[PDB]
C-alpha cells in the first residue's frame, strides 16, 4: 500500500493557506495524527471510503508539526512518518473589505480592500482576492494607493447585479514576509439607479431614479477659491449630523481656507471633504452663487431628503465648475479613470 502526503518531512515554510492532507493507494488509510510543537492534536477529517484525510481547522504560522499516518492494504502495512514547518511571517497584515456584509448600494461602488499595512507584493495580494459577479460582467483591479486596492466594471454596476468578495490572504506571503493575519469575505447587491448631477451653470442638483427625474436641488458649491472640483463622486457615508473639521482633509482649522461646522443631514461623496448638507445660512444663494469651500450646500429640507434616498454607492456627478477634475484616486473618485488605465492596473 502507498502513503502521500501533501507536505514532504522535513519541509520548511509551508504556507499554511491550504489544509494538509494523507492519501493512501493500494489500501486504506487506518491511522492519521498531526501534533503541533507543544503536543496537542490538530483535529482533521477522514474521508467515507478510507482514502483521503485532511486537517479540518486553520493551521498556525510558525508552527512545528509531525504527521504519523499508516495505511494497511490487503497485501501489507505501510507508515510514515514527517515533521515540518510552517511560515513564520516577519510581520502580520489584516485587510478590510467595503461595502458591508449584505448591504444593498449604489451602482458606483466599488469592492474595496484596505490592508492596514503596505502591500510589497499587489500580484500576490490581488490573486488572493477572489471576485464573483451575477451576472457576471468584466472587472480589474487598480490600487489607489500602498494599502488599498479597489475593483470595478468598465460602467455603472447594472441593477439586480449579486457581488461577492472572497478576500483568502490567511496564509499567503504578501511580500517580504508580510503575510495576511486572517481571511474576510463580504457580499453585496446592487440596487436601483441613483445618479445626481450639479451643474455649475444652473447650480441646481438633479436627482434621477433609474434615468427619471425626481428631485431638483437649488445648490450653493464651492467658490472661486476654494471651488468643487467636476467629476464622477460616489456616495461614501452618510451622517444625521456631523461636526465637519478642516484638519481632517488637511486644512487647519485656523487657516484661511480652514473652518469647522456642526452641519446636519450630511452626505459625504469625497475623501478630499466634500459633502451634499444641510445649510440654512446660504438657502439665499442656494441656487444663485457659489460660497462654500467646496461642499454642495443645499437646504435642510434637501439635505434630509438627500439622507434619506440616497445610498452608499449612489452616484453624484459635478460638472462645468470653474474648479479642475475630482482625482482618481481621492478614495470616492474611482470612475474618472479611463477605463483603459484602470483595466490595466497597477500591479
Amino acid at each position: 500500500p502507498k502513503l502521500t502526503a501533501s507536505v514532504t518531512d522535513g519541509a520548511v515554510g509551508v504556507t499554511v493557506d491550504a489544509p494538509v492532507s494523507v492519501t493512501a493507494a493500494d489500501g486504506v488509510l487506518a491511522a492519521v495524527t498531526m501534533v503541533n510543537d507543544n503536543g496537542r492534536p490538530v483535529a482533521g477529517r477522514l474521508s467515507p471510503d478510507g482514502l483521503r484525510w485532511s486537517t479540518t481547522e486553520q493551521l498556525g504560522y510558525n508552527r512545528r508539526y509531525t504527521l504519523n499516518a499508516t495505511a494497511l492494504g490487503l497485501g501489507g502495512a505501510a507508515t510514515r512518518q514527517l515533521t515540518f514547518q510552517t511560515s513564520s511571517p516577519a510581520h502580520l497584515t489584516m485587510p478590510y473589505v467595503m461595502p458591508g456584509d449584505g448591504e444593498v448600494v449604489g451602482v458606483g461602488e466599488p469592492v474595496a480592500i484596505r490592508f492596514d499595512e503596505n502591500i510589497a507584493d499587489r500580484g500576490a495580494a490581488e490573486k488572493a482576492i477572489k471576485i464573483t459577479t451575477n451576472p457576471p460582467v468584466e472587472g480589474a483591479f487598480y490600487w489607489l494607493n500602498n494599502r488599498e486596492v479597489r475593483w470595478r466594471p468598465e460602467h455603472f454596476w447594472k441593477p439586480g447585479t449579486a457581488v461577492d468578495v472572497a478576500v483568502n490572504t490567511y496564509g499567503v506571503d504578501l511580500g517580504e514576509g508580510m503575510f495576511g493575519e486572517d481571511n474576510v469575505q463580504t457580499h453585496f447587491t446592487i440596487g436601483d439607479e441613483v445618479i445626481a448631477t450639479a451643474d455649475d451653470n444652473t447650480k441646481i442638483l438633479t436627482v434621477r431614479v433609474n434615468g427619471e427625474v425626481v428631485k431638483s436641488m437649488p445648490t450653493s458649491m464651492g467658490k472661486d477659491s476654494t471651488p468643487t472640483a467636476n467629476g464622477i463622486y460616489i456616495v461614501g457615508s452618510r451622517y444625521k449630523h456631523i461636526i465637519m473639521d478642516s484638519s481632517t482633509y488637511g486644512v487647519p482649522v485656523n487657516s484661511p481656507n480652514g473652518y469647522r461646522t456642526d452641519v446636519d443631514w450630511a452626505t459625504q461623496i469625497s475623501y478630499s471633504g466634500v459633502f451634499v448638507h444641510s445649510a440654512p445660512w446660504s438657502v439665499g444663494a442656494q441656487g444663485h452663487t457659489n460660497t462654500s469651500h467646496g461642499c454642495l450646500n443645499v437646504s435642510p429640507s434637501n439635505a434630509q431628503w438627500f439622507y434619506d434616498h440616497v445610498k452608499r454607492g449612489d452616484i453624484v456627478e459635478v460638472v462645468n465648475t470653474v474648479g479642475g477634475t475630482l482625482p482618481g484616486i481621492d478614495g470616492l473618485g474611482d470612475w474618472n479613470i479611463p477605463w483603459d488605465q484602470w483595466r490595466a492596473g497597477n500591479a
